[PDB]
């Protein structure tokens, strides 16, 4: 969703 995760806007699994 984000680019290595699917964070809630954190981006970084």
């Amino acid at each position: 969703c984000c680019e290595l995760c699917c964070n809630p806007a954190c981006t970084g699994c």
